[PDB]
């Protein structure tokens, strides 16, 4: 719903986004700083919440920069395109 910390905990370099039974997935590498799982994602259009992280096909917790992961995000979040670096804050 909101965004509260000031900086973001970490950035995701997008590689791919696919729509699939109305969630985006999102393909990309973590580019600097960390992410959770309950991390807030700050979309062009909205702000979602990461659900799941996969990374080399395993559920994981967190990932860190230079992993390449799998994200899926809840909320409606706007339009992402390959290339967009998402933000992403802790709370």
């Amino acid at each position: 719903i909101e965004i509260l910390s000031k900086k973001p905990a970490g950035k995701v370099v997008v590689e791919e986004v696919v729509n699939i039974m109305g969630k985006d997935v999102i393909i990309g590498t973590v580019e600097s700083g960390m992410i959770g799982v309950g991390f807030k994602v700050k979309g062009p259009s909205g702000i979602g919440g990461i659900v799941r992280i996969e990374r080399n096909r395993e559920k994981v917790e967190f990932a860190i920069a230079g992993d390449r992961i799998g994200i899926s995000i809840e909320g409606k979040i706007g339009k992402v395109k390959k290339g967009d670096v998402l933000e992403i804050y802790q709370t």
